[PDB]
């Protein structure tokens, strides 16, 4: 692994901001500012995937993530089309398990400095409207956070973005989810990532936990600024990300690329023992 | 050592269209688009210098760079006050010697692809208006490069620029030019930074070559969006850079920083080779 070279100014403020609010928070001891990403992907890091070597959103395509083995570019971005992008991001999560992902996608989210565990440099805010959920009885980790929205304010790029992410069942988008069984997939959080304010998509995402020997690999989809859900219409009167005057999905795509490999491969440092001093 | 882990997508398009079209010149063998930062500047890269860190330009200021050992902050970035911003820079460069460096900053400004050899990622362009001056007998190395022009095109962060970079004899600033060789100062390369069409000022620039018992070591400062070239008047007619929107001095600052450790550090890594094969 190599740590990491660049970091936008305002995340330097953002981490030690961070680093501080959370000095007495029990969990404190898993921050960690120290951020690296596997030599494996590096050359994803300096030239975009070729055209072919990005997977669509039909269900056909969707459903190739439950194959054995590998697809075509399962690390990397590019623009797309549209003015519209992609990210694929491999992360290994070696010594973990699938349950410790799901349980780990609703525990963080009810307070911020749980959050900032996760990204040091960019997560600032997170909150839901539900803070119940935290502590109601007999719901599964799965039923903790899919259907739920997280209001999030993070940085993915030089500035600060206010998003909203909502997670849903994976079969709406058509994805054989009965299969997930069959084909190792242990874990999953799916969901459309909304501009606060204006409600356009940022970013159709899955994240799929798919069992591993050494634990699980999480393979993530970034369709960037795209049109509209899966399997859904564009929403009436809300304009594609695209038409934004300054935006460019390309570079977006590629925040989102140097991002997602940041954060997951931090939390796979410490995933396992937070789990067992946290979880059940 | 660590390789660089953030590649704008424009400069991803650029080491690849350089890689192309310097194949075939008889120093394509120097091109390498493999970038690193050495350990020791990491902190660097993380968090500001405090203003107490900031060297000055007043003659005074400046002629502290003369003194034996290290100033405070000898590597790091800042903004100042008035929209402006700061780098500082220190590159080692073992078993080169300054006259080495008195010969690279005239022979690489001749040909577009001799400059993409310093930065692959990020050097796009370069020309001056004087080409007998790489041929004409009996001239220094100082003499066929100070008081020229070199217009460039390059990325120092995200976006292209095209700069006019002329040096100047440091005298002209107020350097105790009669000290440089009694402080160990073998080679400069000074000047204004100027962009292309407005002329408004993007930095004014220090590079002293200082010799070290291993080689030499190249200390570099910056002061991005300045008012005035050192022990001179504002052009009048000309806004500070400080006024475009959008234009953060801090955020310049730090680009510049990055930048001058990739391409410095990049230098180093075979200027005594190319010297020897395409030098006297
Ligand atoms: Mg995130
Ligand atoms: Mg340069």
């Amino acid at each position: 692994v190599h740590p990491i070279t660049y970091y936008p100014v305002d995340t330097q403020r953002l981490v030690r901001s961070n680093a501080e609010r959370i000095r007495h928070k029990p969990y404190a001891h898993y921050f960690n500012p120290d951020v690296a990403v596997p030599e494996e992907v590096f050359a994803a890091l300096k030239a975009p995937l070729e055209p072919e070597q990005v997977l669509g959103t039909s269900s056909t395509e969707l459903n190739r993530l439950l194959e054995p083995g590998y697809l075509e570019g399962e690390t990397g971005y590019c623009g797309l089309p549209d003015g519209a992008g992609y990210t694929s991001s491999l992360v290994r999560f070696p010594g973990a398990t699938p349950e410790m992902f799901r349980w780990w996608f609703w525990w963080h989210s009810f307070e911020p400095e749980r959050y900032s565990l996760w990204h040091p440099w960019c997560h600032a805010d997170i909150w839901r409207t539900d803070p119940e959920t935290e502590t109601a009885p007999n719901l599964t980790d799965e039923q903790r956070y899919v259907g739920s929205t997280h209001h999030i304010n993070e940085y993915i790029g030089q500035d600060p973005l206010d998003i909203e992410i909502t997670f849903i069942d994976p079969a709406r988008w058509g994805f054989d989810a009965d299969g997930f069984a069959a084909a190792g997939i242990g874990a999953h959080a799916c969901g459309s990532v909304l501009m606060k304010g204006s409600h356009m998509r940022l970013a159709t995402m899955v994240h799929l936990a798919r069992i591993t020997d050494d634990g699980f690999e999480l393979r993530s989809r970034y369709w960037i600024a795209d049109r509209a859900e899966p399997r859904h219409d564009p929403v009436a009167g809300i304009a594609q990300l695209t038409t934004v005057p300054g935006f460019s999905g390309e570079r977006q795509a590629y925040e989102q690329l140097v991002h997602d490999q940041t954060e997951f491969n931090h939390l796979a440092t410490f995933l396992p023992d937070i789990y067992q001093e946290f979880g059940p």
